[PDB]
């Protein structure tokens, strides 16, 4: 019954009643015998239901004079010899497992009475484990890193974070509870320059040079992910532009960075890109990450990053333009001799058929198995980058069934056939992608199909049918002799009609068997004005605004699915032919450190700086 | 937007402040509003003073403030969304019906005809009532925000007089019922607001009709 | 194609506010009991005795890096 008015009087802020209080304690320990003094004394300032101290009470709320009330509260632990147990208790309650003092101190953002919790001997590994720093949903739950040094670095103070650093305690490279050590926590919580500033790039390279080794970046995620890969698995464009092109500039550190500079006599310089872990020579390398990331929409602003746009297009240099014109010619070829076998039916050099019938168990077997792998269950991916697959199976399934009722049941095989040969020709355009001009040409047709012409579709339709029954019901009996200026005559009919004024075909007729043949004309000059007038023009209009807005964006798209199709092409040839096309050379970067990197000139004339960090005195290629 | 949201960060006036912080760990924070007469519990609510207000213009950008928008959306989570798409459906199913008993006329199961003339006259009754409360005799009302009531009661009352002509006097009960398909169709226009995409396209209809298409029929017209 | 380029910076807005229009009209065609079964908010102790029956909106935020007093309850998260 006293612990409640210690806590009070702590957390108003109170001193003087604190020292009497806490005397009042020393007392209750003499007047007593027990069993343990320290240890009955620290279940009395504790608060056994939570596990909070009254230490993290004072530190929980600001209290103008809070600094003297931690003072006197460790000086009392200090006369009754509990400091260790008393400054390193936790919560024990599924919310806040193991928040310690030191851990609301640093996010009260308190740099003076942390440095006095760290002195008196805190626990610089606290790991708040806990359910609300490690939540399900992102809100209610912050996940800072599940560390003190983590924690001083994700909310932005490096003052607590140099005294963290530069501590022999410390433990720098301690994985949390989700394999993340501190550098996959700043990853993980890393936003855009106009959500918050850059301070995470800033931090990360202040932990990352002040510990120096490679050790803390190849650590390995619970996912089997190094902090790059991280980076680049959900999306953060910002701080893994600085990873793939990072330099350090002094000699003790030179070793840890990503991009060196091999001669740079004037302007001119030739600098070289780590290469090692950003191609796919290995398993879950960062273009098959970012290329195959049908989970974020930050993709097309990731490939434009230095060392991925030139990797991209020396392999479309070398291997993927040919193996795509190749195998365009088989595909137009397949199509050909399907659609010559079909129009030139009956009623040597004719074993296109059977040719046909190979290839369509080709292309049926190879799309299915790439449907299974792209796993289209998750909702508008099918429209997103799988639907030339499901479009390439459909018609090599169509021209298999079509074969297997021919023959097998002799039934009415035109119906797959034909359907085949159109859908063949729209597979064509999917063999656009090749070229800049013609192929971003094929991704303004995608998104305005999406956004203008399903929106008119569905509008037309309601007027066409509402129209169309109403103006069919208008008409009386067909006619004296059952076939006279019926053209309105029934639903389908009345249909057929209103879609041929849309079309601007035949002619119109109002000289109908109709009752009123003034409301026969609103009802037709209505359905002109909603349709031909309003509609139609509309349409233009729309899809002019939709236009103008993918328009500044649509030759990222498309190099984007252009670097799916050489990826794709890239995992199909085999490991002699591969080795073949290498992107890289082994360059001696370091005093032992062979890296593999490429190779990038530029020429730059603001900067007139004067040049070390060279790695070759001589300049020029030789 | 100052009012709605108006925090006093000192101990002695925290009491008279309409958003108080919860419990903002780091940078995440929880902040409840205050909600005593922003929500439509009592009369004259600051939700029905806002919407129904037929006077200013300024009414789409009020909507955007803070505890006005997640308090709409919260409605359109709970109970609204499935209103919305039962009337739907009920609206849907009154427009097929009368449209098969019209257009399948003679030269069980057939009980459609009179559950037409039963939800013809709710339509008309309650949306005679909506446009009697809405007042629309100051000039744009009508275009502003009853244009619907005025159409589903037209169509509604097109319905009953059609029924009240093919037997009370047994004369051209056509031209009644026929309208009356045409513009129901015309109706589910209206009910395209449920969703976002589909639904903010019928208004670009709205303003394309009243500014550019009038004005080329007038001129057209003449020539 | 100009009324289009207009209209379209403050059409989503318009339809929110006639939307809107429609959720307040079934707000008020449905039963007390029924209406009472969907509240928005809950009775909060805000002061020393004042019940206000508040909203509830979580937010994160960057950039002002302050001590937090004010708070209204110093353990966090949701309980
Ligand atoms: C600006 C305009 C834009 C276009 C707007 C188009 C709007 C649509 C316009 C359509 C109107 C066209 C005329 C329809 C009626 C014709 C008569 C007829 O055949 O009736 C038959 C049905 O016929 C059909 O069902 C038609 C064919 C299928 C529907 C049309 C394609 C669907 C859209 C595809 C979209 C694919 C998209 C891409 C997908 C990858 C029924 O006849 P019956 O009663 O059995 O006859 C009995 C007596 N007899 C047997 C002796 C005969
Ligand atoms: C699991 C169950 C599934 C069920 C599905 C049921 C059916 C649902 C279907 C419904 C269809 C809905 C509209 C689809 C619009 C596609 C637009 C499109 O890609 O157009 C392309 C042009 O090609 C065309 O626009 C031609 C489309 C018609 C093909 C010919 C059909 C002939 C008749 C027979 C342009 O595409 P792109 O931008 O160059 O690249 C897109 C591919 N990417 C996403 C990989 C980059
Ligand atoms: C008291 C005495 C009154 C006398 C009146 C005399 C007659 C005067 C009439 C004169 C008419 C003048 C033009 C009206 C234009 C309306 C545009 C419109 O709302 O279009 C809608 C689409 O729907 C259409 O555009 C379809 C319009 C035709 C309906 C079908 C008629 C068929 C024949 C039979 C889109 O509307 P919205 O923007 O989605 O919402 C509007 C509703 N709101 C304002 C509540 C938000
Ligand atoms: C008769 C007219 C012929 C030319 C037509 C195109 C003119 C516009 C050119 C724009 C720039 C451009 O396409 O560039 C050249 C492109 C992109 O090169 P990039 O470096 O990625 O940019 O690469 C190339 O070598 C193109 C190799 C294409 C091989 C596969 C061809 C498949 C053809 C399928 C047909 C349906
Ligand atoms: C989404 C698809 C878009 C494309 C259009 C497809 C349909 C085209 C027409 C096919 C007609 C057909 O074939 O049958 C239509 C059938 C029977 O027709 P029938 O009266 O016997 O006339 C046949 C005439 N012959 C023999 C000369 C061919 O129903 C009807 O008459 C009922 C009409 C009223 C109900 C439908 C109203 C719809 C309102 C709008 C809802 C959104
Ligand atoms: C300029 C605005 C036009 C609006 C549309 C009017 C229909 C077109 C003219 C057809 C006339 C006709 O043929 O019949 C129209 C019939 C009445 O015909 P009646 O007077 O009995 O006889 C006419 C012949 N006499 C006089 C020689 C005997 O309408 C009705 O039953 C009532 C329809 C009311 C519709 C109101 C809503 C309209 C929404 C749009
Ligand atoms: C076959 C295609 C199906 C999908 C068609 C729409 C695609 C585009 C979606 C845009 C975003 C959107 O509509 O969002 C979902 C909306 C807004 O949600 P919000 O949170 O207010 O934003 O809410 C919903 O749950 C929608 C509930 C709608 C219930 C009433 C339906 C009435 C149908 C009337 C038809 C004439």
């Amino acid at each position: 019954r006293l612990k409640k008015r210690i806590f009070a009087a702590v957390s108003e802020g109170c001193v003087e009643e604190l020292r009497e209080l806490l005397q009042d304690l020393q007392d209750l320990c003499r007047r007593r015998r027990g069993l343990d003094v320290p240890d009955f004394l620290m279940h009395k300032l504790t608060a056994s239901d939570t596990g909070k101290t009254c230490l993290m009470k004072a530190l929980l709320n600001i209290n103008p004079n809070t600094k003297e009330i931690v003072r006197i509260l460790l000086a009392f632990a200090e006369e009754n010899d509990i400091l260790d147990r008393f400054i390193n208790a936790e919560y024990t309650e599924e919310a806040y497992e193991g928040q310690t003092a030191l851990n609301i101190a640093i996010e009260r953002r308190q740099g003076d009475i942390t440095a006095v919790l760290i002195a008196a001997g805190a626990d610089v590994n606290a790991h708040a484990k806990g359910v609300f720093f490690n939540p399900k949903y992102q809100h209610e739950g912050f996940y800072f890193g599940e560390t003190p040094l983590a924690l001083a670095a994700c909310t932005n103070q490096p003052e607590i974070v140099q005294l963290l650093m530069e501590n022999e305690q410390t433990d720098i490279t301690s994985q949390d509870s989700r394999g993340n050590n501190i550098l996959h926590a700043l990853v993980t919580v890393a936003e855009d320059f106009k959500t918050q500033n850059d301070f995470v790039k800033r931090m990360y390279d202040m932990i990352l040079l002040r510990s120096g080794n490679w050790e803390l970046e190849t650590m390995r995620n619970n996912d089997g992910l190094t902090p790059l890969q991280l980076a680049a698995k959900m999306g953060k464009a910002e701080i893994l532009k600085y990873i793939l092109s990072r330099e350090i500039k002094e000699k003790p550190l030179r070793s840890l960075s990503r991009k060196f500079t091999d001669w740079a006599y004037g302007p001119v310089s030739s600098s070289l890109y780590d290469l090692t872990n950003v191609d796919t020579t290995t398993d879950n390398s960062v273009l098959e990450i970012i290329v195959y990331n049908t989970n974020i929409d930050n993709r097309h602003e990731m490939l434009t990053l230095e060392p991925l746009h030139t990797l991209l297009h020396t392999k479309w240099k070398k291997f993927a333009k040919y193996m795509f014109f190749l195998s365009f010619c088989f595909y137009f070829f397949y199509n050909i001799t399907l659609t010559l076998v079909s129009y030139y039916r009956p009623r040597l050099q004719l074993l296109g058929r059977m040719f046909v019938l190979i290839w369509a168990t080709c292309i049926s077997v190879k799309e299915g198995i790439a449907i299974f792998l792209l796993r289209p269950s998750d909702l508008q991916s099918i429209l997103s980058d799988a639907w030339f697959h499901f479009v390439f199976f459909v018609q090599a399934v169509l021209v298999i069934l079509s074969v297997f009722l021919y023959l097998f049941a002799y039934k009415e095989y035109l119906a797959c056939l034909v359907l085949a040969m159109a859908l063949g020709w729209a597979n064509m355009l999917y063999y656009t992608r090749g070229f800049q001009s013609m192929g971003m040409y094929s991704v303004m047709i995608q998104k305005v199909i999406l956004h203008d012409v399903l929106k008119f579709l569905f509008v037309y339709i309601l007027f066409l049918l509402g129209f169309g029954v109403a103006l069919a019901s208008l008409i009386e009996k067909c006619s004296k002799d059952k076939k006279d200026c019926s053209s309105y005559g029934s639903f389908s009919d009345a249909v057929l009609e209103l879609f041929k004024l849309t079309i601007g075909l035949g002619d119109l007729n109002i000289q109908q068997n109709s009752t009123y043949p003034i409301l026969f004309l609103f009802l037709l000059i209505t359905y002109v004005i909603l349709t031909f007038v309003l509609l139609l023009n509309m349409l233009i209009a729309l899809m002019g605004e939709t236009v103008e807005n993918v328009s500044k964006e649509s030759e990222r798209i498309w190099r984007l699915q252009r670097a799916r199709t050489i990826l794709e092409f890239e995992k199909m040839l085999p490991e002699w032919l591969r080795s073949r096309f290498r992107m890289g050379e082994l360059c001696k970067v370091a005093d032992e450190d062979f890296r593999l990197c490429l190779r990038i000139n530029e020429v730059k004339w603001t900067e007139w700086k004067t040049h070390v960090s060279f790695l070759n005195e001589d300049p020029g290629p030789i």
